[PDB]
Order: structure tokens, then C-alpha cells, then sequence
């Protein structure tokens, strides 16, 4: 889909069995999303954006599909106040930006 | 130009005389540069982020020129790590996501 930026680029996505509201975003190296249910194991860390730091867990390779493309990596998991889908799952589902 | 999303995508704007690198930010709603010198008059606010809030200086009716093509509106000036060109401006450059 083509997607103007007149309002928030808001998609949805099914992660760990859960559906969700998510914010693709260009400015974003990494993929951001508030607490939630995740199986597996995890590493320990810090996620930094305007403002500051917030603790994170990190897992790999986790499934994502981003409306309806399927992408796996990594996924951060914290007291983000948005899900944030960043370009680490966007290059995978193919996202571009075009002026 | 279409843009992928392996790199961030810096873009070169010109804004109050000078030239400066900013991420085309899907993510954001408003347009965040660094400390810079900037004439006029100014309204104290807040931004919002990921790690909480940062006070920045609110300028109204901005000349910005972003790869080319210029655009006019609200900057918010403080100490964010990046220059930012939020969902403000992208749209009246005739910026969209395509997947
Ligand atoms: C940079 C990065 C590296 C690794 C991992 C991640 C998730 C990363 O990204 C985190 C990040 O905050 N990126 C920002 C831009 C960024 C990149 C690098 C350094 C600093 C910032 C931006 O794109 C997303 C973030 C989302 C958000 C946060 C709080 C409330 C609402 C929305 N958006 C905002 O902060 C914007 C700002 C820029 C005007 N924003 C805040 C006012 C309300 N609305 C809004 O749109």
C-alpha cells in the first residue's frame, strides 16, 4: 500500500499470537514495543530516543507479520508509550519512502 | 527520490541561512533541530519521546528546504540527539511509505 503522512502511519501487526497498533517508523533503527507477553530468552537493553533511556528486553528472531508481511528479527520489549515498527522489519516487508 | 531503508534516511535541508543533515521521520509528528541560531519569535514546549521529555523552543511558519523542495511550518528547536523532520513537513513535500 501506498500510505500518506497526513496522519500517523498506524498498521496492524499479529506478534506472539496478539494483535496490535503499530507505528512505522523511518526514524527508528529498531523495533520498540510496550510490555507484552514474548516466549523465549532475552538480553538486557537500553533503548535511547528523544528524552532519554528506557530499559528493554531484547529478543531475536521473533516472527512479526506487519500488515500481512511476514518479517523475523529483533524486537525490543518496554515502557514504550507507541509500538514502533523500525527500519531493521521495514527493509524486510520491502517499506519505502518516495517524494 | 524513492529512499530504502537499509541506511537511515538522512536527507541535507537548508533552514535560516544554513545547511544541516535530518532523518525523514515517519514516526514523528513534529519537525525537532538541534540547537541552532534561528531569528524570530518563540512559545517555550515540550516534546515527547521515548525516554520522556525535552523543553524546545517553538517557531511558527518556518522556511525549510528538504532535498530540494521547500516546505513551511513548525520547528521545535532544543537538545534532541538528531534533527528530526516530523509528519508536518513531509506531507508538503509530498512524502509517502510505500510497501
Ligand atoms: C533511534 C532509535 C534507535 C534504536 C531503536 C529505536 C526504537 C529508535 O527510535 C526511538 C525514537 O524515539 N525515535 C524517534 C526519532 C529519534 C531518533 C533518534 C534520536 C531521537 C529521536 C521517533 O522516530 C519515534 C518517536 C515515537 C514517539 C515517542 C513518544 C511519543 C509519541 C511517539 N517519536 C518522537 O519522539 C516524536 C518527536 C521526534 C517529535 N514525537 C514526540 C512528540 C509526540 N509525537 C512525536 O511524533
Amino acid at each position: 500500500p501506498q500510505i500518506t503522512l497526513w496522519q500517523r502511519p498506524l498498521v496492524t501487526i499479529k506478534i506472539g499470537g496478539q494483535l496490535k497498533e503499530a507505528l512505522l517508523d523511518t526514524g527508528a533503527d529498531d523495533t520498540v514495543l510496550e510490555e507484552m507477553s514474548l516466549p523465549g530468552r532475552w538480553k538486557p537493553k537500553m533503548a535511547g530516543g528523544i528524552g532519554g533511556f528506557v530499559k528493554v528486553r531484547q529478543y531475536d528472531q521473533i516472527l512479526i507479520e506487519i500488515c500481512g508481511h511476514k518479517a523475523i528479527g529483533t524486537v525490543l520489549v518496554g515502557p514504550t508509550p507507541v509500538n514502533i515498527i523500525g527500519r531493521n522489519l521495514l527493509t524486510q516487508i520491502g517499506c519505502t519512502l518516495n517524494f
